[PDB]
DNA sequence: CGGGTTTTTGTCTGGCTTCACACTTGATTTGCATCACTGTTTAAGACAGGCCAGATC
């Protein structure tokens, strides 16, 4: 848990709240820029590599075939690793509205370091979800088949009750499971009577066949539930079946950055207890074969700045190493708009 | 429906009234133009060479 400053290059404002860190066998690609994509790259995806705590946003070409992505700013994000992808759903697109669309980051060439990404696309038939963000998506595997699971969180006000006067306002979405086939691209939508109230903003972790999900701004009234729920999925050769249970040793938690420091065992650093709480106690999710382990470590080390801030964002680069951001200063206004840090959860 | 009872008008010739109004000419006011003066850069973003540095045959 040693936090560390970093410093930042000439597109330093290209970073903004809600981005993704995306990685690929080792090495880290920022994605979901500020503002549509500019010519120097024109598709926002980025090596984001730090170096001596200098990092450098550089650009990154697409394949011929790929399909140029508008920059989410909330998407939901799973590391598909059956060849290695992610996938992409849902998000603010720069002009503020929602994408209901899939896409799927591949490498298709990589040679003297030179990435060259594949970001293909899929859409969805039968119970597709509503336009979305904030939600999370995991894959889970069973039987040696695999699935996306896809519990939702807020979104736009339905075409109907949607009125100018409050065009913007959101409402959390309907606590429906969705079960995604990556190969046909097929979702179904399945209602469970136990998880009753909207979530948005929660924590997802996906153990081989079961989603435990924890945390979640709960905006339909305005409460973060210390409830975790684990989602068993079993696939049989005909129709996929789902179950869910409340679990205690929950944590009221959203906003919080997920990582996994060794197997089966993930660090959970800083959301918010309260609209006005900065979270500091960092979660050890230590993992079993069917037990969640909850648990905290020693609070990392916060500096001043963080501590006297209000707000923060940030992800995880993928070998327990989260990045972290955090705005300028209002009265120093002599501030570069936002400061960064990397802690290794080592 | 067209004919008849209200409000509303024409209407009297006298004497009354206030006041606009003829007709200069300079001394004022009032209207509407001019006038002299002020601020004392860039900040993002696209494209191009060019130099260097590291890769490759």
């Amino acid at each position: 848990m040693s936090l560390q400053m970093v410093t930042v290059g000439h597109n330093i404002a290209l970073i903004q709240p809600g981005f993704s860190l995306m990685n690929f066998d080792g090495q880290v690609f920022f994605f979901g820029q500020k503002g549509w994509p500019k010519r120097s790259c024109p598709t926002g995806v980025f090596h984001f590599d730090i170096k001596q705590n200098h990092l450098k946003l550089k650009p990154a070409i697409f394949s011929k075939d790929s399909c140029y992505l508008p920059p989410l700013r909330y998407p939901a994000t799973c590391s598909y690793k059956g060849k290695h992808q992610y996938i992409i759903h849902g998000g603010k697109t720069p002009n503020n509205e929602l994408s209901d669309k899939i896409y799927i980051m591949s490498v298709a060439c990589k040679n003297n370091k030179k990435v060259t990404f594949r970001c293909t696309e899929k859409d969805l038939v039968g119970d597709v979800p509503e336009p979305r963000y904030g939600h999370s998506i995991d894959v889970v595997y069973s039987r040696g088949k695999s699935m996306g699971v896809l519990f939702g969180g807020r979104s736009y006000m339905p075409s109907t009750q949607r009125t100018t006067e409050k065009w913007n306002s959101v409402a959390d979405c309907l606590p429906h499971v969705f079960l995604i086939d990556f190969e046909f691209g097929c979702a179904t939508s399945y209602i469970l009577p136990e998880l009753q109230d909207g979530l948005s903003f929660h924590v997802s972790i996906a153990r081989n066949d079961t989603v435990y999900i924890l945390g979640g701004h709960s905006l339909a009234s305005n409460i973060r539930p210390a409830n975790l729920y684990r989602i068993r999925v079993d696939l049989p050769l005909g129709t996929p079946a789902v179950n869910c249970t409340v679990l205690p040793g929950g944590i009221s938690v959203s906003s919080a950055i997920l990582t996994q420091t060794n197997n089966d065992e993930f660090v959970i650093v800083g959301g918010y207890q309260l609209e006005n709480q900065k979270r500091m106690v960092c979660s050890l999710v230590s993992l079993g074969d069917n037990t969640i382990e909850i648990s905290e470590m020693e609070t990392p080390d916060w500096t001043s700045d963080i501590k006297h801030s209000k707000i923060w964002f940030g992800s995880n680069m993928g070998n327990g190493t989260i990045f972290l951001g955090i705005p300028g200063d209002n009265k120093q206004a002599m501030s570069e708009a936002f400061y960064f840090y990397t802690l290794r959860c080592s």
